[PDB]
């Protein structure tokens, strides 16, 4: 009950961070709770008592990750455009235009508010340190992860960042 909603869309409002090296070669990414084997980046949801988006991102990265560092870069929004649970067993899944397909309207799950971080340090007790692993992966590693996760959301937070693409 202390999560906070977009109140045009509904969305769950989030915060999160792109957790660079100070050589900018690597991504630090984490597992999902529920699914051990698919790496993402850490984020979620801002809390009601929180006074803006830097203080949840650094918060999530703190519990998830055991990472602490200096925000470098406002990597602005990006939305978890993934359609209702209900979606595929609907009758009309798809809107379909001359030269183009687009699952049917809806709003976004989630609205991410993303942060370049640069890592200061990595700690081995942190709050979530038995649910998650915490690893640090090239570019070219880090996007096949995102694909692997369905998470092209976190790819585009990624892309915006200061990491070196070309490994
Ligand atoms: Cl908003
Ligand atoms: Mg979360």
């Amino acid at each position: 009950e202390n999560q906070v909603y977009s109140p045009v869309t509904g969305a769950r409002l989030v915060a999160g961070c792109i957790c660079l090296t100070p050589d900018k070669k690597q991504v630090l990414m984490i597992t999902s709770s529920a699914h051990k084997k698919r790496w993402i980046v850490p984020a979620g949801g801002v809390e009601k008592d929180e006074p803006n988006y830097e203080t949840t991102a650094q918060r999530e990265t703190w519990e998830e990750a055991g990472c602490i560092g200096k925000i470098v870069a406002n990597l602005g929004t990006v939305e978890d455009m993934r359609p209702p649970k209900d979606w595929n067993k609907d009758i009309k899944q798809f809107e379909n235009s001359r030269k183009d397909s687009e699952v049917a309207k809806h709003p976004p799950r989630t609205e991410f508010h993303f942060y370049e971080l640069e890592i200061e340090n990595l700690l081995d007790k942190f709050p979530e340190c038995h649910k998650r692993h915490r690893k640090l992966y090239s570019y070219t590693e880090a996007k096949q992860n995102l694909i692997d996760a369905k998470r092209p959301e976190l790819l585009e937070a990624l892309n915006r960042s200061a990491i070196i693409k070309d490994d």
